[PDB]
């Protein structure tokens, strides 16, 4: 549970206040505007979506967050017990799903199908909130189909709010200052 306010801007100065103070009114919400984050490890990506989504929770907006391999494998799941319907509303019903963690595991390409029925189902519905270490062009790799990939990201990007995000991991930055 992280929130805005304790966000260093000075820390992280590739991604612009204004831009993120934007996305805290939900506007984005009616928009269908799906928003993803972009970088390297530890640079506040997953802190951003979280803060977003906890201002959509405190506004009233049912909200659900589940790492992209923890999607697909549960959604395997509930297909081979014949309810893959009735999983598929749990990450479809949620005004904001925040997708984490997209790219560092490459998908079972016999599974990454799961996660374009999310995305498919949710496109100029429900907006999708996405981390990843990954350029889209890189997306073959992770589900193992290049045109899986492209399908995807054609909804996926359609209506969309794009951050690509810099600077050294915050988590190494605090390694430091304790042994300095
Ligand atoms: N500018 C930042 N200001 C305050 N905390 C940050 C900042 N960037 C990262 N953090 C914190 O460092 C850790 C890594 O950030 P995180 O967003 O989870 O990395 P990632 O981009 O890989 O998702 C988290 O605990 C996060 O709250
Ligand atoms: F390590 Be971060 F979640 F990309
Ligand atoms: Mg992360």
């Amino acid at each position: 549970r992280k929130t805005i306010d304790t966000f260093d801007f000075t820390a992280q100065p590739s991604v612009d206040e204004r831009r993120i103070r934007e996305l805290l009114t939900l506007s984005f919400i009616d928009r269908k505007e799906n928003i993803l984050f972009l970088g390297p490890p530890g640079i506040g990506k997953t802190h951003l979506a979280i803060s977003i989504g906890m201002e959509a929770i405190a506004r009233g907006y049912k909200t659900y967050f589940i790492t992209a391999h923890d999607l697909v494998n549960q959604l395997r799941r509930a297909d081979q017990e014949g309810k893959l319907e009735k999983k598929l509303r749990v990450f479809v019903k949620p005004t904001v799903l925040i997708i984490d963690e997209m790219g560092y595991l490459k998908l079972d390409p016999n599974s990454a199908h799961y996660l374009f029925q999310v995305i498919a189902r949710r496109y100029e519905h429900a907006p999708i909130i996405l981390t990843s270490n990954k350029s889209f062009g890189e997306w073959g790799e992770i589900v193992g189909d290049s045109v899986l990939a492209t399908a995807m990201l054609d909804r996926l990007l359609h209506h969309s709010i794009i951050f690509n995000l810099k600077g050294e991991s915050y988590r190494l930055r605090e390694k430091r200052l304790q042994e300095e």
